[PDB]
């Protein structure tokens, strides 16, 4: 009542693949199901009718998606929808698009799924069964009648507050309030609160109490890093927190903000930051500092319970602290981690694996690292920000460790998610907040999240994404920056978020609940206050800059509220005006009154640890389980589902070389558009170390974080910051002393010594999971486990090394900084044989690693090195197959040097790695590396070949000899099995087999004109630059290096949001060219490009705006990405585009982000002139890329006409459907076209993200500055004259 359900029929929902995975699933349970057929269904709950014309536009608005085969119903219907109480993110953005399509009659759209099953046998019971394998029973619900959605959308009353009765039961009230809420208060604390209330003389409120419990739990007061330590008897003088300090203390050199804020911040170099002007709306570069942000957090619970929206909030989170850095910045590239039990792949299972069961309440390890990475790299590639760098491990094993023998693994993971940004030198520190400062909230109408439904998240980055543009917008001001403060808000909500504003700035606060945005209006005020909805961010504001405020998110459509006002008075007040009272009053000191530290008083632990027993090992059979061990093993499962090419600052991410092989030991990014100076990111973690010897684990992380960055040119070791990410079972018998002793072991002594500052660092403190198996009680419990993430400014992103070896007269060089050690313990080569082992690595000799990074630094600026690889997981073995793996070349080695210990040899995981060099170069490089004090770690190993030859020999002996071939497809096979389980098998398969062809001549070349010929110069030294169109809509993220590319081709490059055109800002009839935009638009809801497009269709005055342009005699129009995806159903309005396909799904069902090989065809497109014939790779960033035509006719009719303008090829250089080489199934490899007379071309690859040499994965070595792609830009221009 007040509002009306319309049910309308979508599209079918699941390809044949899909549904031959559920019919396989029932016969796996023993369901007798004859046939399953599913098809979207979509609800539109509205506040007012639809006349016969918005009714048609609904129904358009809601066909999208790949044209499967449609069939009529029958059988039992299960519909599953989002679970009442719950809205999905979809249904945030499909309303977003019906309400920018002038449909404001929709109160809410949302969508389920509508299973058509037929199987006629099942008793009740099994299909209580189906019904199960249809859903998550986490977000979803299954109903027995589409009518039963009417659920989804009912309206609930505010609930009221609730008072604890303190002066009518006594403390008996709070002990109450304690179970009930869940507010896990100890004594003392309900010591003070009884005493706090007793003196105010008044009953606390629910919410009051709930937010003091939030404020003083542990991740949030971090006691256990204040605490004070007796350890074995003796008190200790320093916390956890002073430790990591003393690194800040020591080197406080390149610092600009360390502990003050929620990421901290390093010298960056002197660039051109490149933006719109707020007046001009012209994009122009400002040559000043670009100072670097750095961060990284953790989100290991939730992703336990859930793991998409786990990971997802995990970097959406971290973007958020990123965004609020200062007075405001801006996310550049990103970081993931993930740490998990055994995989046990069906049909794949490794001989070190053994089922020890779980808790009912999680999920499996194989389901975190299929949802999880999904889920990361979903809010990275909606938000945009490039993933580069990450880390993956596996372990659970019984093992005799310092507690005697038990289960240590991660059944509670670590889903880790970090990165840069880049900030303005007079943003870095938060400013005063003056008296009266609005108090704003930014971001998304909340809901019930956070208050086991409690930890399942949910992620809209689309809605992160337009606030940070608002921000951008803020910073781009400079000093008129009307950002005071700001704070991102995540636990606690806002409960915390406002409180910690006002408090940072010295003042209180008055808030009036009814102001703040929600999409749940049953909420308590407890639940508006302290949920933990996601997107959003609280800052202080003059009450003269909220007119500016309002025009910049109004432009960006970027929802805020003012909630109150900061207040001298340092007091705490929330009114709710709908009920006339006031549920939280109190003083701030007494909500952030304090208890009394935490002394923790504990003793040493130390395994013993045996010797590896050797009697099953063979180095072979050794070699061929490590490179199965997932650490180990190809990751490109988890680096392909993440665009790496966003901003077009990327030059260095995961895939090495022509074979793309995923083995980059660091990312690294350009600081601008028109720098070499950039940014470097690296990983080091060793936490299996750590259950033998915790100070060495974290001593090994720190060294290999340097070890991974060390091929890149920084220079000073002191431009390394370093955030510390501390995973532990605090409590757990001997991890509370092995915590303090690392913290230590990097605080006190090793940081300090090399001169490296830790900054940044955060805490998780309970990695353990009990549950009952038997009768028995059982405990899986992590490795302390230290993450190091490296973070420094580079002189020089040009300079960089990989691991691809170079088939050049050549010398390969072991650093071994083992120092001969060899050592075994906590190892791949131990894992892999169900072993602990004896002693692990640890750092060696300071010194001698200071002298390795030195040395490196030195023989990267001279230029010296051909090939780098440290060595780490899998050891020397792993180091030198990894690299024959990323130069498609053989290996021919000697480690009789080595020791006689042959296993040790290859198989320890010692600091170090294999240099490279000329052949020629061989004596001056050993020479240099013995000035720093190395010669007795520095090794001749022998020589990279042409071939398909990995050996190794000592002396006279083979030691091990294999198939480079057979070595790589080994490595793949994880990445192989994962890609199966989740993605399209038959892409999966095509990928892998492709690895198995030595004859793959990798990505390779050929130009039909010269690259260096800049075509335009003649016409950029005229003065005279036409203005071209940067087209975005919200969710658009490639706009910045979409301008920066027209710009370098002589254009001025104006930014126009459909919301400059909407309030007739900008008028396209001023223009002779424009450009549609990749990203996540709307987040592709509705399919990707539609709600773009159809916003520009259903609007009259726009939709006549677009098609006067696009019909008048000259004007020039290019879509890329989201923008080919856009104007692709803009169509109507397009002369000479009635053949054009469209884009969808691609399929392998997978986000593809390839370096791929494109071909120029023969076409009208003015855009690619003087380029047809040429064949190169090109940066692919998209999960609805597949040409789509309506039948054969419409294809031939296509080609025929000769509009196809690019085509995928294969490393041969044939057009191809094979994945993925064609990374989305297109016909004909077919990923451009363009109109009859070539004025307007459409393509989905990114020439705009890879118009900078740097900024090609892979390119020939004798590239200028500029890539072939810089081609497209100059013809826009000299085309206009
Ligand atoms: N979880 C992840 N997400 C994204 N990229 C990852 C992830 N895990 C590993 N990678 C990338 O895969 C490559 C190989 O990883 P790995 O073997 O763990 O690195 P290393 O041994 O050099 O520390 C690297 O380029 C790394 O950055
Ligand atoms: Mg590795
Ligand atoms: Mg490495
Ligand atoms: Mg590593």
């Amino acid at each position: 009542g007040s509002h009306m359900m319309e049910i309308l029929r979508g599209s079918p929902a699941l390809s044949a693949f899909r549904i031959n995975k559920l019919l396989a699933r029932f016969q796996a349970a023993n369901l007798q199901v004859h046939n399953i057929y599913a098809e979207y269904v979509h609800f539109a709950d509205l506040n007012a009718p639809l006349n016969d014309s918005e009714q048609a536009q609904l129904t358009r608005l809601l066909q999208y998606g790949p044209a499967l085969s449609s069939h009529t119903p029958a059988g039992k219907l299960l519909l599953v929808t989002p679970r009442p109480g719950t809205i999905s993110p979809w249904s945030s953005k499909a309303t977003d698009i019906a309400h920018n399509c002038g449909l404001q009659q929709v109160d809410r759209l949302e969508r389920g799924v509508a299973y058509y099953i037929e199987a006629s046998t099942l008793t009740a019971e099994q299909w209580r069964q189906v019904a199960a394998e249809l859903h998550d029973r986490m977000m979803e619900t299954v109903f027995s009648s589409l009518t039963d959605a009417e659920k989804l959308f009912i309206h609930h009353q505010p609930a009221p507050v609730s008072s604890v009765d303190l002066l009518g039961e006594g403390r008996q009230a709070l002990i109450d309030a304690n179970l009930r809420l869940g507010l896990a208060l100890a004594e003392d604390e309900i010591d003070y609160l009884q005493e706090a209330f007793t003196k105010l003389g008044r009953n606390p409120n629910d919410i009051e109490l709930y937010m003091f419990a939030q404020a003083n739990s542990e991740h949030c007061r971090h006691k256990i890093f204040n605490a004070d330590w007796i350890i074995d008897g003796k008190p200790q003088p320093k916390s956890l927190f002073k430790m990591i300090k003393n690194t800040f203390e020591t080197t406080p050199d390149y610092v600009l903000s360390a502990y003050k804020d929620n990421a901290a911040v390093m010298e960056g170099s002197a660039v051109g930051r490149y933006f719109a002007d707020h007046n001009t709306g012209r994009y122009d570069f400002h040559q000043e500092p670009a100072h670097i942000l750095m961060k990284v957090e953790t989100h290991n619970h939730p992703t336990a319970i859930s793991p998409w929206p786990g990971a997802a909030t995990g970097s959406g989170g971290e973007i958020r602290d990123e965004g609020a850095t200062g007075r405001g910045a801006k996310p550049k590239a990103g970081l993931v981690g993930f740490s998990v039990s055994n995989l046990r792949i069906p049909g794949f299972e490794q001989p070190w694996e053994e089922d020890f069961g779980k808790p009912e309440r999680i999920v499996t390890a194989l389901d975190i690292m299929t949802e999880g990475p999904l889920g990361g790299a979903a809010f990275n590639n909606e938000f945009g920000r490039p993933a580069l760098t990450g880390y993956f491990r596996t372990y659970e094993e019984k093992v005799n460790s310092h507690n005697g023998e038990e289960l240590r693994g991660y059944h509670k993971p670590i889903m880790l998610a970090g990165g840069i940004g880049n900030i303005r030198a007079d943003h870095v520190q938060k400013g005063e907040i003056v008296v009266g400062a609005k108090l704003i909230v930014l971001g998304g109408p909340a809901m019930n999240i956070g208050l086991d439904f409690a930890s399942v998240q949910r992620d809209n980055p689309e809605m992160e994404r337009r606030c940070q543009e608002v921000i951008d917008r803020c910073w781009q001001l400079g000093d008129a920056n009307p950002i005071l403060f700001i704070h991102d808000v995540g636990a606690g909500g806002l409960s915390n978020a406002m409180p910690e504003l006002v408090s940072d700035g010295g003042r209180g606060g008055k808030f009036e609940l009814r102001d703040i945005l929600s999409d749940e209006p049953g909420m308590s005020p407890l639940e508006i206050w302290c949920n933990e909805s996601q997107e959003r961010y609280v800052l202080a504001v003059a009450a003269d800059q909220l007119p500016l405020f309002d025009e910049l998110c109004k432009r960006e459509r970027a929802p805020y509220a003012v909630i109150g006002d900061a207040t001298e008075e340092q007091h705490l007040s929330l009114h709710d005006n709908h009920f006339d009272n006031q549920p939280i009053d109190l003083p701030l000191d007494v909500l952030l009154g304090k208890t009394p530290k935490m002394t923790r008083d504990v003793q040493t632990l130390k395994a013993k640890g045996d010797a590896l027993n050797r009697a099953d090992i063979t180095i072979a059979d050794a070699v061929k389980r490590v490179l199965h061990l997932p650490t180990v093993a190809e990751k490109t499962f988890l680096v392909t589902i993440g665009a790496r090419t966003v901003t077009g600052m990327v030059a260095r991410d995961q895939m090495v070389g022509p074979w793309q092989v995923p083995v980059a030991d660091c990312a690294v990014t350009t600081a601008s558009l028109d720098s070499y100076y950039g940014e470097a990111m690296s990983i080091g973690e060793r936490a299996p170390v750590a259950l033998l010897d915790f100070a060495a684990s974290a001593r090994l992380a720190v060294g290999e974080a340097l070890t991974n960055i060390a091929a890149t040119q920084i220079g000073d070791i002191k431009r390394i910051k370093l955030s510390a990410n501390w995973m532990a079972a605090a409590g757990h018998p001997g991890e509370d002393a092995g915590l303090y002793d690392a913290v230590k072991a990097v605080g006190e002594e090793l940081c300090p010594q090399l001169g490296l500052t830790i900054p940044v660092g955060k805490d998780s403190m309970s990695m353990k999971t009990r549950w009952q198996e038997g009768n028995e009680q059982r405990e899986m419990t992590s490795p302390l486990s230290l993450v190091i993430s490296a973070f420094a400014r580079v002189e020089d992103v040009r300079h960089t090394l990989t691991p691809q070896l170079s088939t050049e007269d050549n010398a390969l060089l072991l650093i071994d900084l083992g120092k001969g050690h060899n050592a075994l313990g906590a190892t791949a080569l131990a894992q892999v044989y169900r072993q602990l082992g004896d002693k692990p690595a640890d750092v060696r000799d300071v010194a001698q690693l200071k002298g390795f990074y030195d040395a490196m630094q030195a023989l990267v600026a001279a230029r010296k090195l051909l090939a780098w690889h440290d060595r780490s997981d899998g050891g020397l073995l792993v180091t030198l197959a990894e690299m024959a793996f990323a130069g498609h070349c053989g290996v021919q080695v000697d480690i009789a040097a080595l020791g006689d210990d042959h296993l040790a040899a290859l198989f320890n995981e010692e600091l170090g790695g294999v240099i490279q060099v000329r052949a020629e170069d061989r004596d001056a490089v050993e020479a240099l590396l013995a000035q720093y004090g190395l010669a007795d770690c520095v090794h001749y190993l022998g020589q990279a070949l042409a071939g398909d030859r990995f050996v190794i020999t000592a002396n006279d002996q083979t030691v091990f000899s294999e198939s480079r071939t057979t070595l790589r497809v080994w490595w793949a096979e994880t990445t192989w099995q994962m890609q199966r389980l989740r993605d399209n098998p038959q892409c999966a398969d095509q990928e892998h087999e492709a690895k198995a062809n030595d004859t793959d001549p990798g990505l390779n070349v050929k130009l039909s004109f010269d690259i260096n010929e800049d075509i335009a110069a003649p016409y950029i030294a005229t003065g005279a630059r036409p203005k071209v169109a940067v087209l975005r809509e919200q969710g658009v993220n490639s706009h910045v290096e979409m301008a920066a590319a027209f710009h370098r081709a002589g254009f001025d490059a104006i930014d126009v949001h459909m919301s400059d055109l909407l309030g007739g800002r900008i008028g396209l009839g001023n223009f002779h060219a424009l450009v549609a935009c990749g990203g996540f638009s709307y987040g592709d809801v509705l399919g990707a490009g539609e709600g773009w497009a159809k916003s520009i269709l259903f609007n009259h005055r726009v939709r006549d705006e677009f098609e006067t342009f696009f019909h008048r005699p000259q004007t020039l129009a290019l879509g890329v990405c989201n923008g080919c995806q856009m104007m692709s159903n803009l169509r109507e309005l397009i002369p000479g585009s009635e053949l054009w396909p469209r884009f969808v799904r691609n399929h392998s069902d997978r986000f593809e982000a390839r370096f791929s090989l494109v071909e120029v065809t023969q076409s009208p497109s003015l855009l690619l002139q003087g380029m047809v014939g040429s064949q190169m790779p090109i940066a692919v960033s998209h999960g609805e890329g597949r040409v789509e035509v309506r039948d054969d006719a419409h294809l031939a009719a296509l080609e025929s006409k000769g509009l196809v303008a690019l085509r995928y090829v294969d490393n041969f250089g044939k057009v191809t459907e094979t994945y993925p080489a064609n990374p989305n199934g297109s016909p004909n490899g077919i990923t451009a076209v363009t109109t009859e007379n070539g004025r307007v071309t459409i393509m989905m690859p990114h020439p705009e993200r890879v118009f900078r040499t740097v900024a090609n994965s892979w390119h020939p070595e004798n590239w200028g500055e500029d890539s072939p792609w810089m081609r497209i830009f100059r013809n826009a221009r000299k085309q206009l004259g």
